[PDB]
């Protein structure tokens, strides 16, 4: 996370860290007691479930609790190196109890409307700068939803943003997700102060670059797919 701040325990209870052989590689989000949603690209090279573990809490160091992965489901239409349909599901080896420090986020219905200009938050243990290493303590950054048309302009992503994607950040840079944050959550609150998962950290041109906001997998566009695989 670039331009963010460290968080306190309990602020973002659904955040998870995915580790391969004990090393953090991607973020993920708890959507059920036994299910995590993440990005498909997190499992492109390292796909053996037995060597992946998930941890919760605000630190990777004294992890509050860890879980193994029983199964990994990548979207059928995802095709590396393309960024389209960048979504994955991971089933935990055992259920995670719901506590004030660790619990699921709500998923928006396919018709939920996130409006450009809406204030959202992205969290993760990712790099503080381009080519940097992951952090041990969870960070958050406030970003703004940018409409697809503006994000698709010639100076921006020039028509590369598909309907399965969403753009958020700042046109001037300053705040953005970065390497290591991939697969993590982009959330927003409704009037009842209930948090919903709007996006999944997917890609971008480097990190915090002007005119190149962060690109996220649009959850509403893949909501039914999640149901088809999990029943959630």
């Amino acid at each position: 996370i670039v331009g963010g701040t460290e968080v306190e325990e309990g602020e973002w209870p659904w955040q998870a860290s995915l580790q391969w052989d004990g090393s953090h590689r991607c973020g993920a989000t708890l959507i059920n007691a036994t299910w995590l949603v993440s990005a498909a690209h997190c499992f492109t090279t390292y796909k053996n479930p037995a060597r992946w573990t998930a941890s919760f809490g605000v630190t990777i160091k004294p992890s509050k609790m860890k879980r193994g992965l029983r199964r990994i489901i990548v979207h059928e239409k995802y095709k590396h190196p393309s960024h389209d349909y960048d979504i994955s599901l991971a089933e935990l080896s055992s259920p995670v109890p719901y506590t004030n420090a660790v619990h699921r986020v709500c998923l928006p219905d396919a018709s939920y409307e996130f409006q450009p200009g809406d204030v959202m938050f992205v969290t993760g243990f990712g790099a503080l700068k381009n080519d940097g290493y992951s952090q041990n303590h969870l960070r958050q950054a406030q970003v703004t939803l940018i409409d697809a048309t503006t994000c698709n302009e010639p100076q921006a992503y020039n028509d590369a943003i598909t309907p399965r994607m969403l753009c958020a950040g700042s046109l001037e840079g300053k705040t953005d997700a970065c390497q290591g944050d991939s697969g993590g959550p982009l959330v927003s609150s409704d009037a009842r102060d209930i948090w919903y998962l709007a996006g999944i950290v997917s890609w971008g041109d480097e990190c915090a670059k002007p005119n190149k906001p962060g690109v996220y997998t649009r959850v509403t566009a893949l909501r039914d797919w999640i149901t088809s695989k999990t029943g959630i």
